[PDB]
């Protein structure tokens, strides 16, 4: 019912995610353990199955290990059936333990359990108010070789046991056959194989339908969130249409994707994906910068806040960034022969910061290991007494209880090279967080200002990380104190909101008829009005209404970016959630292709049309730059675009750069989009 409820599948900023590599977390059922070469009994080969399953997770929920930490969501390995064959790479045996080598997206990986096991995991988690997020990897199926059918499983794809087809002899065109990618461009990495992985062709209608069906299966079993694998290597348009189909169905859920960024890297396409796909993102800029600041000491606190500010400016839905300090693919945050205080401070900062915190399993046990196999060792122990465990336990519930943590702005209150003092603020609630990474020197803090009411505040950590109490006078003036070496402290004030305040609106994208969720404070107990721009949604369009959450139906309003506001039964208006993207209607994925479009160096072909999805004839909102290399070759340009289904589209192609805008010749192009299926249209310049 409320924003903090486990039933709120759509918004996650009040949550704390715990990422589990299923096979490496706990073996609760040795019966479903793979036999033979696929299994490593003595755990000497980190590429084989160890035996971790869903039963183990269940046990760790029941005996209180996971619940004691205050984690409220579990992000687990892809649950779908994987190949069961052992593949040798460079002499070493490899299995599908990681769950990314899919065989059947409508069945379970028997090593993890069966559908009854999975339903029991969902049920146990939900019973303990814990959400369940699954990894989902629709980019590919498994390692394959066209001219060598005997290798691996040949990337075979089954539909509930029924063979849809393999990489060799792909008469249907289920997969891409454009070779392997060199990661030189986005385009090259989208329509080619990642290493040997059989790249799915989502322009094939059977595949679009198949994956929509599969994900609807898993959501139908009560899954609360999806982590999309390799979103950088699938078309933007297809993914937009896909999550659009999810949002328009029975189970709107929180979605976020993996778009890798290196250290000190910002990427316009990454930003555009986060802002306009309808899917959110793992926060790699945050992660890398925190690693640099606390773990490697190649950056300072000042740099860190600069990244906080720049990400704040870049991303439109900053409360949806899934933050983290490491992951299966990174070196463990704990360096062998290093203090554990680094980990603890990084954790505190993450737990109190904007977005959706995600904690990699074993982090609280200071597990070490560099590289893809070594960072995925078996869970070392379930010690509840570690300092990191207690840090998570102390700070995670604040995301539920304090609106400043979950929805608040972020403000720099003090900065050294060694010291970061940040304030989160939401209405009358606030949280002040102080961190000193210097392990030898304490820093006197004087002249600190806050939004905390007068009075004394104790450290929420209770000095667990050498934190201290503070006294606050009038005007938010904090009386002088000394931040101890390696010190970390959290002070906070939660107040009841007496005026409507929106913290988040999910999903961020939808067609008329979709149910959106609006979380916040002071909405009142009686149904008011929900506004999309100036367009009003009255009581019938209100699915539900209470003080911290409103569920409403998207009204038939002009498509495009739109502010969402709220008005109480009294008639009191709220703040406005910026940039909610209203869709024209249900979406299909159209491949636009245009031939004989010649351009000089520096000029690109773009697409404009009469729908908002096509920019509404605005060349600044044009779709592009289009591709000209893999699916089709220059001077042919192509692009996969999410467009309204069953809609008569009018459109032109343009040439930009300079921008000397050049429009196409004479009359517009006209095409009627398929009602349900993906499609392709081909024209000449
Ligand atoms: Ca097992
Ligand atoms: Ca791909």
């Amino acid at each position: 019912s409320p924003d903090t409820s486990v039933d709120n599948k759509v918004n996650f900023s009040t949550d704390v995610i715990y990422q589990i590599v299923t096979d490496r977390f706990a073996d609760g059922d040795r019966t479903n353990n793979p036999a033979g070469d696929a299994f490593s009994g003595d755990r000497s080969n980190l590429k084989l199955y160890f035996g971790g399953d869903w039963q183990g997770i269940i046990d760790k929920i029941n005996d209180g290990y996971l619940t004691g930490m205050g984690v409220t969501a579990l992000w687990i390995s892809q649950p779908v059936e994987n190949i069961t064959s052992v593949i040798k790479y460079s002499g070493v045996n490899n299995t599908s333990y990681h769950g990314y080598w899919a065989r059947d997206f409508k069945q379970t990986n028997d090593a993890f359990g069966d559908f009854a096991d999975f339903q029991n995991l969902i049920d146990t988690a939900h019973a303990h108010n814990i959400k369940v997020v699954i990894d989902f990897a629709p980019n590919h199926t498994s390692p394959a070789d066209r001219d060598n059918p005997g290798f691996a499983e040949n990337g075979a794809l089954y539909d509930n046991g029924s063979l849809l087809g393999a990489y060799s002899n792909d008469t249907a065109g289920l997969f891409h056959h454009n070779g392997g990618t060199d990661f030189s461009t986005i385009e090259d990495g989208i329509y080619k194989n990642l290493i040997d992985l059989a790249d799915i062709n989502h322009n094939n209608n059977a595949m679009d339908a198949y994956f929509k069906s599969a994900i609807d299966l898993w959501l139908g079993m009560g899954v609360d969130g999806i982590r999309f694998d390799a979103v950088k290597h699938m078309p933007f348009g297809w993914q937009k249409s896909f999550v659009s189909s999810i949002y328009g169905g029975d189970h709107p859920v929180f979605t976020f994707g993996e778009w890798y960024l290196g250290a000190d890297q910002t990427d316009g396409d990454n930003i555009k994906f986060a802002n306009e796909s309808g899917m959110n993102l793992l926060d790699f800029e945050y992660a890398q910068e925190v690693r640099e600041v606390f773990r490697d000491k190649t950056e300072t606190m000042k740099d860190l806040y600069e990244v906080l500010a720049s990400t704040e400016s870049q991303y439109d839905y900053i409360n949806n960034m899934v933050t983290f300090i490491d992951n299966h693919d990174m070196d463990r945050f704990q360096v062998a022969g290093s203090g554990t205080r680094a980990t603890e401070q990084a954790l505190a900062l993450t737990l109190t910061s904007r977005g959706v915190p995600a904690i990699y399993y074993g982090t609280e046990q200071y597990m070490t290991g560099d590289g893809d196999p070594n960072n995925r060792a078996m869970m070392t122990s379930f010690n509840t007494g570690t300092t990191a465990y207690k840090v998570i336990q102390a700070l995670a519930p604040l995301r539920k209880s304090n609106p400043a943590i979950a929805y608040g702005t972020t403000t720099e209150r003090w900065v050294n090279n060694d010291v970061l003092i940040i304030e989160r603020k939401f209405g009358s609630s606030a949280a002040l967080v102080a961190i000193n990474r210097n392990s030898s020197a304490a820093y006197p803090i004087s002249g600190l200002l806050s939004s905390l009411p007068a009075g004394t505040y104790s450290d929420v950590l209770n000095g667990l990380l050498n934190g201290n109490s503070i006294t606050v006078g009038s005007g938010g003036a904090v009386t002088n104190f000394t931040l101890a070496a390696g010190g970390t402290a959290v002070w906070q004030y939660t107040a009841p909101e007496t005026s409507p305040a929106i913290g988040n609106v999910g999903p961020t994208m939808g067609q008329p008829g979709n149910i959106v969720t609006i979380d916040g404070r002071g909405f009142g107990g009686t149904a008011g009005t929900v506004y999309f721009g100036t367009t009003a949604v009255t009581g019938s369009g209100i699915v539900s209404w209470e003080d911290t959450q409103i569920k409403a139906v998207i009204p038939k309003v002009a498509a495009g970016k739109t502010g969402v506001s709220v008005k109480t039964s009294s008639g009191t208006a709220s703040n406005t959630f910026k940039s909610f993207n209203v869709l024209t209607g249900d979406q299909v994925t159209m491949r636009f292709l245009v031939n004989q479009a010649n351009t000089n160096y520096g000029t690109n072909v773009y697409l404009v049309g009469n729908a908002a999805e096509l920019g509404s004839w605005d060349p600044n909102k044009a779709i592009g730059p289009m591709y000209n290399q893999v699916i089709a070759k220059y001077p042919s340009w192509y692009y996969d675009v999410s467009v309204p289904a069953g809609t008569k589209l009018d459109f032109k192609f343009i040439k930009k750069g300079g921008g000397t805008v050049t429009w196409e010749g004479g009359g517009n192009h006209t095409y009627t989009t398929p009602a349900s299926s993906v499609g392709t249209v081909t024209v000449d310049w």
